[PDB]
């Protein structure tokens, strides 16, 4: 039931709703321009040209396209970094990056004739992230093809926790080496006991609305539901899920689950010899190492079971990939096809600097005004209609945090602590604008941003001839080499991606992938950050060495007599020395890879995933949208920044029609008044 | 009732007992030497010279001193640090560090006078860490003079969260500058519902043995508690705490007990506009950056609640300085005093190499083995009769974790990944054997200590003159300049410390000290890791900038009605340009600065804290000791590396003696005996 084109995967989840908007299906709403704007000639500003900013100005040319003959839209598009491809018209980056779609092209001096890619940010597209496909498909066409991304599990995989190693493909004992194996059995009592049944009798230990997950998420994916279930869901049964769970971690959700198996019996002493305690810990960490479908979930331990369950609920490790030599290009194409789309109406203008500031001010028509520095940390200011906020959040917070909370008479804004020059505004207020009357609704909205949790990543890849799986000490899985390896040495998770540019000569070695704890265990070797080579003509030998050297590990294989070197360790050694490289997200100045919620974050960025019904609140007049994966509940997806996108422009329009909401198309509408307002006073 | 002097700390903390240690008061077991020795020459390696191998080495003195004439202990001390003072026998740091006892001294070209210091690590030593205590008489006496450290609340503070700021200091109302301040109130109830009363009714929300903690804490803390109530504790009371809620965060626990005062009308709702949820957010995040009296314990909010338990028993607030003038002259003296009070018996070799594995090998009576590497990257095997291994976590999973878990015929170890030289080891066990016949238990072990948390933490510091604090843009309160600076700015927390080398002319401004995600959000702006700079006559400038630019805020006070930029960037920004500095704990070979325990990782903390108890099976040849804060239940504080190092030596004296526990004293058994066993032997 594998999707082979990106339309069979548009169609695969184009209903599915999330539980935090339960009342629409993204990929409706966006299936036609989402509103209407007045006649007007608008000038509007998106900092940021990743996923959100992007998708943000695609909507905004399909908007741009229905306005009247001498309406249009001019937007200033602000992108600091040097390497995005809105700047650009041995291992290259220069003009590969979209954000955290990121791509290392690896040549030998001609970068038309690559070897591989490195994918640095995001690879892998759940089959049921339709608003992903859906833009997928307006980029590309339904009709282009699409490959199974090789997660463990879905390739011959090697597992490695403490003293257990399994060799597999899927969840059927006839294709693990050892059907009886502790790790598939454990498996099953963390599924069973998070996910259910979608039939019968209920199985799973936290319900929603009484039964087991995988039965709310057949109506979240219904192809036609109850809307009174659908509402019950949004406003009764997941806020209930919600008040109950999200002080609880994902790794006290997990012991839990096992400690009930354990006391029914349905795991075994552990060796027969462990005590009850020491059984119960191995098992959660043997599932903790082991993972969903995307390798370990043990560093995610600490996010809250709420958000584990917005993952359980969309299927989320079921993966593809895109159409592409590099995922850049899709970004890339939906930036032109936002300028096709705009036929004339829509006016697009890149500006190679860094936004330092956002604020209202002023008595002008325009009143949103952003002050950035160039390249040569020249000031510029100027003011707009509105704005859209197109960065994570502690990218965000130096922006909109500065300013103070209510009116000020007069501020000078700007880096002053660097030394660069500052910008005198007047009657100026602050951007993200909840009151006119409470400086503490401004507070909340800014304290909730500037405290979301950025998870930690890291990307360590080489370059290794395809071939080298073909060495006689590489394990097969009925005739196929093992091609993903999840291991507690240190790496995590490892994968030998065949590349895209082409059976390819080269393979690009993802020797380690890191989240959260795993990823700061290693970042003392990375040697240079963010990225090691920081040039294109280095390589990152000596930290690529310490990879290789934590495989260097005696690892016993059952019926073998005596335990020899990982034979992982001598796949890792055969990438060549060139090339060898390391990106940690961590010190880049995202501060991080992605958002994940921790207990009790719900709250934060829910309200930033609401934010965008202030334009409900007609007097207030805040001319501020915010786009990004951190405004949103699939923080780590492309899912989620265009969720933040789509949320921003049907804000944007709301507020272009002074709080309007028939303005937004019928299917758009849900966007907006589905979700509890953000502004209780005034009404609207 | 403050106490002024060494002893008199020593002696008010002398009789507590740390609740999963319930039955024994650590600094009343080292009163006297731990055990008896059989006769003989023993060779002992202590991998690690900080706190935990150097008390270590102080106790096997204390032993050595002991044993009959021809009779001794050889210890290898193995230090890889090129600072560490034990190779030492504009700013400075050569000779200056014991592990995280770490010094930086700021001079002008003469070490001799110097400016300030710096303290890189640990810095602030709770009243009741009696062991702490008893080991700072040992290196300096009774009499030496101590100092209340300048927390925020000790001295006038300054608080900012949103658009709330407090000015204060102690938790008397008089002394608020707003005795309405909902942040006294939110401190309140947070305390009620954590701590509760001593006496008479019991308020708090998750009661041990079914009263407020406060009440057990001075159980803990007694002389002479009543009969049995120790061992209930430990046995029944504690662990049906930990099962209780070792599942649950602190921000979880904040958040619950926010809820019944909202819900009670404790707290009211935030603003004439913030929504229940919203207001409860608020108070819940208010708090978070307010803290405990260390500052905010938002960034630690994923800790179990467990663990924050803890430290309400300790009352680890209450703190003190040493009598020094760098915090390393502590442990320097203590490895002088080891020497001393060895009487000849024990001789100490240093040995500037780094472990890269251990193991038991061979035939011979000398079976714990050791590689390591030299200045030159030579290779050197040595085998010895016991090891302690004091070093923290994440350095110690390479030396324990890549041996397997069973014999092996042979295995060629060490680092090999990096190119270095490898020795062949014969007839080979892991060295954290835990069991003869379970390679399971072997694991557990390995993988329990490769999954601790280590907390991220960094310091920027700079060197002020003490006069700025007396310039009219320096707020005053009670009689005294602002002195600490609690913030949600992104510097967290900040002290201007006077120079301990003298009023003094110059103060260490220590500009930002984070934690966890606080810690992650500045480590892109760092520039060089983990130091900057990395050489003593360089200035992080280019860091430090960055800092004061995120203090460069409008701050809208109640005393003015035109909103300025913050004081406290004229503050930063007065410090000179030489010596400004940061250190990142995360990108150092530790992996982050020390351990905390998230929900579930009591399992895996315990597991560590009791791995000494593996000496009562006297027919499993286990060598190996670990002594490290890492290993306690008080990672970040030299009271759990100094108890971890006591748990060793216990270890080592019931192993030498063949698991006779009688070989320990009287007051030391229970230190063995008092635990859950990691093996199981036969009663009594
Ligand atoms: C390691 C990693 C793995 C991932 N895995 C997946 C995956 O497999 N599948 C998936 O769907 N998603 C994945 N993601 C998530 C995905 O990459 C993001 O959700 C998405 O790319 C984020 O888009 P965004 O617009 O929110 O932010 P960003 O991509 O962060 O874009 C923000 C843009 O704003 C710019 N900018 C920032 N601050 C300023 C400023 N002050 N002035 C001007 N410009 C500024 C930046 O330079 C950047 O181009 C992954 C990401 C990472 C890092
Ligand atoms: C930012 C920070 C703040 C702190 N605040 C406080 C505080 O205010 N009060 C308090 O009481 N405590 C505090 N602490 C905690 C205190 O510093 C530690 O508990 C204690 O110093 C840890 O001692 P240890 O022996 O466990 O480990 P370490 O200090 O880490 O010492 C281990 C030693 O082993 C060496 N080593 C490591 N690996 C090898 C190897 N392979 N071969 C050879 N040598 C090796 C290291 O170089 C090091 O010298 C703080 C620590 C930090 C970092
Ligand atoms: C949020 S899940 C982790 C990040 C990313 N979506 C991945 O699959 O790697
Ligand atoms: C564990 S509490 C945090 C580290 C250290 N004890 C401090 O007081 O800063």
């Amino acid at each position: 039931k594998i999707a082979t084109t990106v339309g069979e995967a548009r169609l695969s989840g184009i209903n599915y709703r999330h539980p935090d908007s339960a009342l629409v299906s993204y990929p409706v709403a966006a299936a036609a321009p989402l509103g209407r704007l007045p006649a007007g000639n608008y000038r509007i500003a998106i900092v940021g040209g990743g996923a959100g900013g992007i998708a943000a100005l695609y909507e905004l040319g399909r908007l741009a396209a229905t306005l009247p003959a001498g309406s249009g839209i001019d937007v200033q598009i602000y992108e600091a970094d040097p390497d995005s491809f809105l700047h650009d018209r041995a291992i290259k980056v220069r003009g590969l990056k979209a954000g955290r779609v990121s791509a290392a092209l690896v040549h030998n001096g001609d970068p038309a004739s690559g070897d591989t890619i490195y994918e640095v940010g995001a690879m892998r597209f759940p089959e049921i992230a339709g608003l992903t496909w859906h833009y997928a498909s307006a980029a590309f066409g339904d009709a282009a093809p699409i490959k199974v991304f090789p997660n463990p599990g879905k390739v011959p995989t090697e597992f490695v926790f403490g003293n257990r190693v399994d060799r597999y493909v899927g969840s059927d004992p006839k294709d693990w080496e050892d059907p009886d194996s502790p790790t598939l059995k454990v498996l099953g009592v963390v599924a069973g006991g998070l996910v259910g049944n979608p039939q019968g009798e209920n199985v799973a230990m936290y319900p929603i609305a009484n039964v087991d997950p995988a039965k709310i998420a057949a109506i979240l994916n219904a192809a036609t539901p109850p809307a009174d279930a659908l509402e019950r869901i949004q406003t009764k049964y997941w806020p209930e899920f919600i008040a109950q769970y999200d002080g609880l971690t994902l790794g006290a959700a997990v012991r839990e689950i096992v400690t009930v198996a354990f006391e029914k019996g349905t795991l075994p002493p552990v060796d027969g010899v462990l005590d009850v305690d020491e059984s119960i810990s191995y098992y959660v960490e043997l599932f903790g190492r082991f993972g969903f479908g995307t390798g370990g979930f043990k560093p995610l331990y600490n996010i809250s079971l709420v958000e584990m369950m917005r993952l359980i609920l969309w299927d989320y490790s079921n993966e593809y990939t895109l159409p592409v030599t590099e995922n850049v290009e899709f970004i890339r194409n939906l930036f032109l096809k936002a300028q096709n789309v705009g036929a004339g109406k829509l006016v697009v203008q890149v500006r190679q600097e860094r936004v330092a500031n956002a604020c209202h001010s002023g008595t002008a028509s325009a009143r949103a005004q952003l002050l950035s520095y160039d390249s040569h940390n020249a000031v510029h200011s100027e003011a707009y209609d509105f704005v859209i906020l197109a960065v994570p959040h502690d990218q965000l917070t130096p922006i909109v945090s500065r300013s103070g909370f209510e009116h000020a008479a007069s501020q000078n804004l700007g880096d002053a602590g660097l030394g660069l020059e500052t910008h005198t505004y007047n009657q100026v207020y602050p951007p993200l604008l909840l009151s006119d009357s409470s400086p503490a609704a401004n507070a909340r909205i800014v304290t909730a941003i500037g405290q979301l949790h950025m998870a930690r990543s890291s990307k360590v890849f080489a370059t290794v001839k395809t071939a080298a799986l073909d060495q006689p000490w590489v394990p097969q899985w009925r005739g196929e080499p093992i091609k993903a390896v999840v291991s507690d040495s240190g790496l995590a998770a490892s994968y030998v991606v065949p590349s895209p540019i082409v059976a390819p000569e080269y393979s690009s070695l993802l020797a380690s992938y890191t989240w959260e704890d795993d990823s700061t265990r290693l970042r003392h070797d990375f040697g240079l950050y963010p990225q090691n080579p920081a040039t294109e003509t280095g390589t990152a030998d000596g930290m690529y060495r310490t990879m290789v050297n934590r495989a260097y590990r005696y690892v016993k294989y059952a019926g073998a007599s005596n335990a020899q070197p990982w034979w992982f360790y001598q796949l890792l050694a055969e990438a060549r020395t060139a090339d060898r490289f390391v990106f940690d997200w961590t010190t880049n100045k995202t501060a991080g890879g992605f958002k994940l919620d921790m207990t009790g974050d719900h709250h934060q960025s829910n309200l930033c995933f609401r934010y965008h019904t202030h334009a409900l609140a007609a007097s207030l007049d805040n001319r501020f949208f915010i786009a990004s994966d951190s405004y949103s509940h699939l923080g780590g997806w492309l899912e989620g920044a265009f969720m933040s996108a789509l949320n921003a422009v049907a804000g944007l329009i709301v507020r272009a029609n002074r709080g309007d909401v028939s303005a937004l198309s019928t299917e758009a509408r849900p966007l907006v008044i589905g979700l509890r307002p953000v502004v209780k006073v005034p009404a609207a």
